[PDB]
């Protein structure tokens, strides 16, 4: 058996502009098992207004997941990738950062 954390990368399709229309993006990649519960955010609340995700497979035993939603980003509203997996200890939640 084995088991891998998820790397966790949040990041919009296009550079992000207050009022334009946009997709946010949770790449979730390199775990193992496949259990896993995936969330997008927005200011503590699960987004679930249409998701669409994309799982795939590596034969060194790892899972590979991309999750979006479209969103229009504005100055207020803060957004995260909430995802639990049997090697965290507690809910991983990681912050969009627009900037970096």
């Amino acid at each position: 058996m084995i088991q891998r954390t998820p790397k966790i990368q949040v990041y919009s399709r296009h550079p992000a502009e207050n009022g334009k229309s946009n997709f946010l993006n949770c790449y979730v990649s390199g775990f193992h098992p496949s259990d896993i519960e995936v969330d997008l955010l927005k200011n503590g609340e699960r987004i679930e207004k249409v998701e669409h995700s994309d799982l795939s497979f590596s034969k060194d035993w790892s899972f590979y997941l991309l999750y979006y939603t479209e969103f229009t980003p504005t100055e207020k509203d803060e957004y995260a990738c909430r995802v639990n997996h049997e090697t965290l200890s507690q809910p991983k939640i990681v912050k969009w950062d627009r900037d970096m």
